[PDB]
């Protein structure tokens, strides 16, 4: 779990969403798995805005922080899971490191800012579904 609070926006994975992110939808994307919903309280983020490859993340799994490299933001096949059927996933970006079910939510940050949320994971490797593109975010 866990989620990106920035302006009056929370940004989550789209497969862990509840009931109050979709009454209070801003935008959603199945094909990144990401979707915003808005919030009254100000946030407690900033969003990078950069071509940063490195980073460090946090694992829920693990209760720490792990330095990763990750490839740039791309198309890349997910398999089928109880949430999405088998599918190309956009804008994600993987990285070796540990991720099991439940470590989805976990932010990735450089010196710019957060890059991006956990979104996949399992063989070693964790993809990490990008944000800084929306720069709507900021505004
Ligand atoms: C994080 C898990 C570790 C063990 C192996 C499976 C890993 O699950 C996943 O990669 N996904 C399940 C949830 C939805 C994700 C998505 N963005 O499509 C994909
Ligand atoms: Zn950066």
């Amino acid at each position: 779990s866990g989620a990106i609070y920035v302006g009056n926006y929370r940004v989550v994975n789209r497969h862990l969403a509840t009931h109050n992110d979709w009454a209070n939808l801003v935008w959603e994307d199945s094909s990144r798995d990401l979707l915003v919903s808005s919030t009254t309280a100000q946030g407690c983020d900033t969003i990078a805005r950069c071509d940063c490859q490195t980073g460090v993340y946090y694992c829920s799994s693990r209760r720490k922080h792990y330095p990763v490299s990750f490839s740039k933001p791309s198309l890349i096949f997910v398999e089928a899971s109880e949430y999405y059927p088998a599918r190309y996933q956009s804008h994600l970006m993987l990285a070796v490191g540990h991720s099991e079910p439940g470590d989805c939510g976990g932010i990735l940050r450089c010196q710019h800012g957060v890059v991006g949320i956990v979104s996949t994971g399992g063989n070693g490797l964790v993809g990490f579904a990008d944000v800084r593109d929306l720069l709507w975010l900021d505004e």
